[PDB]
Order: C-alpha cells, then sequence, then structure tokens
C-alpha cells in the first residue's frame, strides 16, 4: 500500500501522510486539483491541490465547532450563508435547525459538490433539503451582489494559497459586515495557532477595523496541519460569541460526536504565547 | 535534505514527519533507540525508538500543563517525584516553585538524561539545582521500594510499547496510590483522544480503583501524533484537579508560553464522543 503525503509551503518542514487502502477519483477542475481516496484507517478523504479537506473520521470536530459556535449564540438565526463549504459538512449541521428558513451556499469549484455527493454521501446530505440554495461563484463576487443580509455567515474557505486567496483580506471582511444583520454574526476558517499567528494577526486586525467583538477559538482535529485549526469569530455586539443562548437537546442533535455546551466556551481559553502575540492588535 | 518519519502500530495507518537539517547524535542505549537531529522549522528533536519524545518548539505545551496542573492544586507540595522525564523539562518546571524542598526523578534509561545535558541544554538546566534527586531505575522498582510519600507525583512516561509497560498497568496505579500523602495528586501521560481510547478506559479503570477523583484533560501539541496527548488526573479527594488554588505570578513564571489559570480548567472540557465512551467506567 502506497501512502499519501501533505506537503505545503503554508507548513515548512513538517508533512502528514495516511496510508492509502485505494485511490477512487482524480481529476483536474477549473479551479484546483481533486483528489478522493479510502484511507486504511481515517475512512474517505478529500484532497485538494495536495491539502487534506477532511475525513470521515474526524470531519465532525470541524464542522460541529464551526457551526454550533454561531448558531447557538445567534437568538432566532433565519437566514444562513456558507462561504465554501461544497462537500456539505456545514450544511449538513446547519439543517438539523428547524427555525432556519433559508440556507445559501457560495462555493467556487461545483466539482468538489458533485464528488461530495457521489463520494460522500453522510457528509453531503443536506444537499437534499429544500431550503438549501446553491451558488457556484467565487464568494468575494457572491458578497459584493447580494441584496439579502444573513444572521450567520460561516466562512468554510480552504488556505490562502489557492482559490481562497480572494477571502484572507481587508476587502472581504468588509463585504461579510455589510452583508449581515445589525446583530449578526461571522465565523471563519483561521488557521494553526502553531504555525500561523502572522495571517492569524492578519485576519484578527482586519476583522477589528469593523465588528466591535472579534475573538478566536481553537479546534482538536488531527487531519489538519499541526492538529488543530482556528475560528475567527466576529460579532456587531459586544457580548460576542464564547457563551452559547442556548443548548441543543432537542432529538436532531442527539448525534453530536464533539460539540457541547461547556466545549464550547472552553475553545476559546488560548496557550498564553497566543494571548500575547494577539494582544496590541 | 532527508526527512524523519514517525512509524507506529499505536497509530497505525498513519505518519508525521519532519524536514531535517543535520542529524547530531544516534545510540543503542539498554534500553532504546537513541536519535537527536536539528529540525528545520521545529528545532531540536528527540526521539527514542522511532517516536518523537519532544522539539524545541513545542515542549513547552505538554512540559507546563503536566506540571502546572498538578502543582498549582497541590497546596503546599514539598516533596515531588517525576517517574520517567529524563530529557529535564517537567524537572525545569518544577524548580519554579520555592515552596518545592525535593525533586526525586526516577528515569530508567540515563543516556536520555546525559543527552539532554548536551543537546538540550535549555530543556535539562532543572539538573544543576540542588533540590533534585536522580535515581537510574525502573520506575515500577522505585515505587515499589521507596520509603517517602509524596505530594504530587508526575509520571512523564512514554509509550505502553517499550520500557514504558511496566507504567500501564493497575499494579502500578497501586504504587502510585501509597506512594502518595493523603492529599497527594497523580497525574500521567495518557495518550490521544483521536485514536487510544481503548487505552483512555483501561487506564481510567485502573485509577477509579483507588482513587476517589478521576479526571482527563487534553494538551494541543503538534509533534504527538494526532496533535494531542492527554493527562490522566488522579485524586485522593474529591475536589479533583480541574480547578487550580493560586495564580503563577511571581517572576519564576513570567516565562510561560502555554500555562495559564484560564486553560488549566479548559483543558478538561472533552469533546462529546469521548464523554459518552468513558461514562460508564
Ligand atoms: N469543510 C472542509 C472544507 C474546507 C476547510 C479546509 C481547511 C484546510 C486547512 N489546511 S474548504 C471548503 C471549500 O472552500 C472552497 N473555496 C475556496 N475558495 C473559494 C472562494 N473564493 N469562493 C468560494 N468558495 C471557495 C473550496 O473550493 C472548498 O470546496
Ligand atoms: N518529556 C517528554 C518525554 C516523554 C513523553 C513522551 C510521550 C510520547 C507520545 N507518543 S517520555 C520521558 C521518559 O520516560 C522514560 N521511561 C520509560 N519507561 C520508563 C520506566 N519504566 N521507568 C522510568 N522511566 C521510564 C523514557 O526513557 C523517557 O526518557
Amino acid at each position: 500500500k502506497k501512502w499519501f503525503s501533505e506537503f505545503s509551503i503554508m507548513w515548512p518542514g513538517q508533512a502528514f501522510s495516511l496510508k492509502i487502502k485505494k485511490i477512487l477519483y482524480e481529476t483536474k477542475s477549473k479551479y484546483q486539483n481533486v483528489l478522493v481516496f479510502e484511507s486504511t484507517t481515517y475512512g474517505k478523504v478529500l484532497v485538494l491541490d495536495g491539502v487534506i479537506q477532511l475525513t470521515e473520521k474526524d470531519e465532525f470536530a470541524y464542522h460541529e465547532m464551526m457551526t454550533h459556535v454561531p448558531m447557538t449564540v445567534s437568538k432566532e438565526p433565519k437566514n444562513v450563508l456558507v462561504v465554501g463549504g461544497g462537500d456539505g459538512g456545514i450544511i449538513r449541521e446547519l439543517c438539523k435547525y428547524k427555525s432556519v428558513e433559508n440556507i445559501d451556499i457560495c462555493e467556487i469549484d461545483e466539482t468538489v459538490i458533485e464528488v461530495s455527493k457521489i463520494y460522500f454521501k453522510n457528509i453531503s446530505c443536506g444537499y437534499e433539503d429544500k431550503r438549501v440554495n446553491v451558488f457556484i461563484e467565487d464568494a468575494s463576487k457572491f458578497l459584493e451582489n447580494v441584496t439579502n443580509t444573513y444572521d450567520v455567515i460561516i466562512v468554510d474557505s480552504s488556505d490562502p494559497i489557492g482559490p481562497a486567496e480572494t477571502l484572507f483580506n481587508q476587502n472581504f471582511y468588509e463585504k461579510i459586515y455589510n452583508a449581515l444583520k445589525p446583530n449578526g454574526y461571522c465565523v471563519a476558517q483561521c488557521e494553526s495557532l502553531w504555525i500561523h499567528v502572522g495571517t492569524i494577526k492578519n485576519m484578527i486586525g482586519y476583522a477589528k477595523k469593523l465588528f466591535k467583538k472579534v475573538e478566536y477559538a481553537n479546534i482538536s482535529i488531527p487531519t489538519y496541519p499541526c492538529g488543530c485549526i482556528g475560528i475567527l469569530c466576529c460579532s456587531k455586539t459586544d457580548t460576542g460569541l464564547t457563551k452559547p443562548n442556548k443548548k441543543l437537546e432537542s432529538k436532531e442533535f442527539a448525534d453530536l460526536k464533539y460539540y457541547n455546551y461547556e466545549n464550547h466556551s472552553a475553545a476559546f481559553k488560548l496557550p498564553a504565547f497566543l494571548l500575547k502575540e494577539i494582544e496590541n492588535i
């Protein structure tokens, strides 16, 4: 059996590898190289431009924290935007909320959606929900043109090198701010505290120019570089996103594997070195 | 430049790799294969039997959490035992406490100590402290023969495959219980929640047979498998180890890079799936 190895200039001098049971699908889409394989111990794996996007074994950690942090704080979220997220993980978690009336998703690469529907049925199941509306477009452009405002925006993007380049700048955060309701919230994929402090500082700086409360949370997930990835958390009120307003007690949430009421707040308790780096932004 | 890759049957189907700037030292000791190299991005790395023991870039996460969790809960710790810990990381953190009167360390492999003194001077600096007493012995035997009792025991061991095999059983926890003061605490290296739930359940079961309060905490550290490692936390009172009794405010602690008052308690807030697995032990 051969091994898949994840290299990037975004994490120089380190690599994570997974043993390949079998390769399932490969293509070059309009935007990126796509690889799907069954790993020996992590289930099926989606790879975009050589970077692990998700695995079956651990995706719930990232999808549950990204979704349930803002969705338990927002009082009565009706309209939600997912930026990126073609795999459907975020949408799957959002559909658990009966109060949600509309879920828009803006994914740049339609190939990702169709690959997820074929190879990852338990992740992409949310596309069958009638509330879900799909837009195939660079979210940077979508957000410039949208007429609606949202209660929650979830930026489920890949890394700043690649198609997600347009999502890691000041202008993007202006577009997010404007596309949110006066009491709206945004959470965004915001990299690893172990290797990406420069990016984290930059992103916090962008968010603070517009949002009155900007916070950072950490998620444990073994198949992202350094075994963790952060959530940049953006609020227009000053109460912020650290404290949930509701408990997820209905039958739809009985299946949760990572998120709970207590670890919501725990995720925001950061290592000393990180607090020091971000204090004067 | 070549790469070092970490394989083990303890984590099948996955591997973490570090690019090698230069190899510094290799030997087969009485107990294990020893490798020291300068990595390109993680500083110097100590490898025992092909398993990463520490790197300069991140060791503070594990050494600070392992030490300061029990040491901020124990009221006036005077006598502390470190089991394993030849590298000196735990001892370095313990020496910051002026109230400590004695630190015993029982390391099986004297080669590890001497390698750390040569190649890792900023980790092994605690050996110069006059309170430190070194024992070269299997801790399983040391703990059977010791006459003293301790306020805190820190089990800084490697994995159950290898010399640390004697430290992952019921009899060992009996020896720990007996070697502790009536209000003593023990913390022990207890593997990754992402891949080692069987071991975690077993270890909790062993501890619960003797300790009235058994708790589990998680540490983010990129160079241990799955990017995290747990602390098994053992108390003879029922108050447990989740809440520190003191703040580390003196000049000796100004340098802390991970541990703080808030993340002490946060470390014990575990993912939903783990809580479910351990609930009926
Ligand atoms: N749910 C795990 C997925 C991600 C998280 C992976 C994190 C990786 C950590 N190393 S990335 C999700 C999506 O972001 C999409 N995307 C990238 N750029 C844009 C854009 N400009 N507009 C819209 N969608 C975009 C990608 O095509 C990808 O399908
Ligand atoms: N501080 C990071 C170190 C460790 C943590 C590494 C975790 C690795 C995660 N994969 S292991 C520390 C020590 O435990 C010692 N040791 C192993 N078995 C025994 C024993 N029976 N008695 C005494 N000492 C022992 C090893 O020789 C090693 O030097």
